[PDB]
């Protein structure tokens, strides 16, 4: 049974496996190649991935989401406190131990934030399965450079749990730079640049290989500046349309909000290729339809101080690491937010023209090394 790589992000989980010297990107039940790190628990059903997103907006109690942020934890965190101070669903204490609470078919429960991700797990082991045709055992799964012993040690348990034989756990940076095969022996120091922009973290990692060994010379960003950000001030500029069109405040209607949210999450990914898209929503508010549309240059506008302080966090990285511009050799692109020109932009003219590596999707490219050093670790 290959041995399978899987991402397990703190919005989306990507699973990949590589089968005769080529790494495939697993596609989900509904044929996309990441995979929504949600659960839901409903009267008659527990949902994971897509289901469970896709049904959030008549559910927020009881869709669990951003597990990664807990794993590891202490309730007594400050990181969990001020955290769970805006997740709509239930955490509470267990002898120290932070727990989500949700009702699931009548009945009051409470998970272990890695019993949350096992099921996440579980969703990519049959997604690979189904794909594979064989049942999938081990597996390489990811986890940020600066997670500790315990979330490591969580990460793993959430593996275990859900039936899986955890070869390995590598950094993030470290998978991202073994899909661009940038541990390949070339008989010299290299320093390499990951700019990692996912749904809801920002890393940047500074690693110098050596002879196929790593070493992460410095790390920074923030973890919560992600893609999420972005969509909330589309959905901030529409709320304000529609006010200024109909003299209506929608933002109490949660459902209303919820829905505009996902329609600009849409709008947001078509104008990394587009110059305009469209928002055809049905009553959003009583029965008004809300539809119109925005332009790229208005959505670089709305997040233009989000997009240019990207760069503060990497001067920072080159500043520790004791590095100029000139000194790094490689710059690889991950996560989904890096598919956005304008920040494409923004790192090239600040590294002077310097290429990007960007062939493989960012959003796969930790699941695409984890994958290949799945493959030799078995
Ligand atoms: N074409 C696109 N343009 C802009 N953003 C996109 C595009 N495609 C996907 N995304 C965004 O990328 C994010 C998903 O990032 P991804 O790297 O898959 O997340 P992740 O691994 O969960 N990261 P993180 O949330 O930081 O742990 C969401 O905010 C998506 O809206
Ligand atoms: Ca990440």
């Amino acid at each position: 049974g290959p041995a399978v790589g899987i991402d397990l992000g703190t919005t989306y989980s990507c699973v990949g496996v590589f089968q005769h010297g080529k790494v495939e990107i697993i596609a989900n039940d509904q044929g996309n190649r990441t995979t929504p790190s949600y659960v839901a628990f409903t009267d008659t059903e527990r949902l994971i991935g897509d289901a469970a997103k896709n049904q959030v907006a008549m559910n927020p109690t009881n869709t669990v989401f951003d597990a990664k942020r807990l794993i590891g934890r202490r309730f007594d965190d400050a990181v969990v406190q001020s955290d769970m101070k805006h997740w709509p669903f239930m955490v509470v204490n267990d002898a120290g131990r932070p727990k989500v609470q949700v009702e699931y078919k009548g009945e009051t429960k409470s998970f272990y934030p890695e019993e949350v991700s096992s099921m996440v797990l579980t969703k990519m082991k049959e997604i690979a399965e189904a794909y594979l045709g064989k049942t999938v055992t081990n597996a390489v799964v990811t986890v940020p450079a600066y997670f500790n012993d315990s979330q490591r040690q969580a990460t793993k348990d959430a593996g275990t749990i859900a039936g899986l034989n955890v070869l390995r756990i590598i950094n993030e940076p470290t998978a991202a730079a073994i899909a661009y095969g940038l541990d390949k022996k070339v008989g010299a120091e290299r320093n390499v640049l990951i700019f990692d922009l996912g749904g809801g973290t920002f890393d940047v990692s500074i690693l110098t290989i050596e002879d196929g060994i790593f070493e992460v010379k410095s790390t920074a960003g923030d973890t919560h500046l992600g893609g999420e950000d972005f969509d909330n001030r589309m959905v901030n500029h529409f709320i304000a349309e529609f006010k200024r069109k109909h003299k209506k405040d929608i933002s109490e209607n949660k459902r209303a909000v919820r829905r505009l949210r996902t329609a600009c999450e849409r709008a947001k990914r078509t104008l990394s290729s587009s110059t305009q898209a469209s928002i055809e929503i049905d009553s959003l508010y009583e029965g008004i339809d809300f539809y119109t549309s925005i332009t790229r240059a208005r959505f670089e506008e709305l997040n233009a101080d989000l997009f240019r302080g990207t760069l503060d966090p990497v001067e920072k990285a080159l500043r520790d690491a004791k590095l100029d511009k000139s000194q790094i050799h490689d710059i690889v692109l991950v996560g989904g937010s890096t598919r956005i020109p304008k920040i494409q932009k923004l790192l090239q003219d600040f590294f002077n023209g310097k290429e990007l590596n960007k062939s493989i999707n960012p959003d796969e490219a930790v699941a695409y090394g984890a994958a290949v050093q799945a493959a030799i670790l078995s």
